[PDB]
């Protein structure tokens, strides 16, 4: 398994998000995969893969 | 304004994540959220930036 040490406090925003302690030792989960926070059309945001999407750019 | 359209479905398994259909157009909280699915050792699991966490290895 994955462990990681926080360096500093998290204080979690939503039910969504872990509030973890300076020194505290996680699990990563999901083979240290990296998300995303998004917000949908909806607007209920969440957590979202960084894998499933391609960026969108305006040239202005 | 951050945007990305989704190149896949994704079906959320539990409640701490954003399920998204093919072609969905989300906005990007934050640009580097790069977030990771950590687990407590009480048994909490949760989105936590990881940043501020450090993984934990074997010494050398």
């Amino acid at each position: 398994k994955k462990y990681a040490k926080s360096k500093y406090d998290f204080v979690a925003r939503n039910s969504s998000e872990l509030s973890v302690m300076k020194d505290d030792v996680l699990e990563i989960l999901d083979d240290r995969r990296q998300w995303w926070k998004v917000r949908n059309a909806s607007g209920d945001s969440g957590f979202v893969p960084n894998n499933i999407l391609d960026i969108m750019r305006t040239p202005e």
